């Protein structure tokens, strides 16, 4: 039977994983907001990223029901962690850091 989830609902599901990533000693700092190019001076950022997004990003669309299935918050996990991979250099600590949030997901969900 069809239904609309509230966000406590998806909650119990995604948090755990959201916590784990937010948690993340200095290495979620790059993720906890939307890149900015201006500030930061990376004009080509919206040239090679997309679809961009972040935590912040993330904990609100649980927080207003966006997240009806979690297929959905997977999907924006990786998309976050993809983006950086991309444009980042693998020697720097942008991609160091979003491989680090990586491993904390994939244990948080399968210890
Ligand atoms: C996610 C992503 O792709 C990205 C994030 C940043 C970026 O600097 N984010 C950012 C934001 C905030 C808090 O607002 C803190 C930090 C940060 C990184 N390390 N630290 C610890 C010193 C305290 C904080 C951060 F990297 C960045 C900079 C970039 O520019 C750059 O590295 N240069 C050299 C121009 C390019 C990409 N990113």
């Amino acid at each position: 039977r069809k239904k609309i989830f509230k966000p406590e609902e998806l909650r119990q599901a995604l948090m755990p994983t959201l916590e784990a990533l937010y948690r993340q000693d200095p290495e979620s700092l790059p993720f906890r907001q939307p890149v900015d190019p201006q500030l930061l001076g990376i004009p080509d950022y919206f040239d090679i990223v997309k679809n961009p997004m972040d935590l912040s990003t993330i904990k609100r669309k649980l927080d207003t029901g966006q997240y009806q299935e979690p297929w959905q918050y997977v999907d924006d996990v990786w998309l976050m962690f993809n983006n950086a991979w991309l444009y980042n250099r693998k020697t720097s600590r942008v991609y160091k850091f979003c491989s680090k949030l990586a491993e904390v997901f994939e244990q948080e969900i399968d210890p």
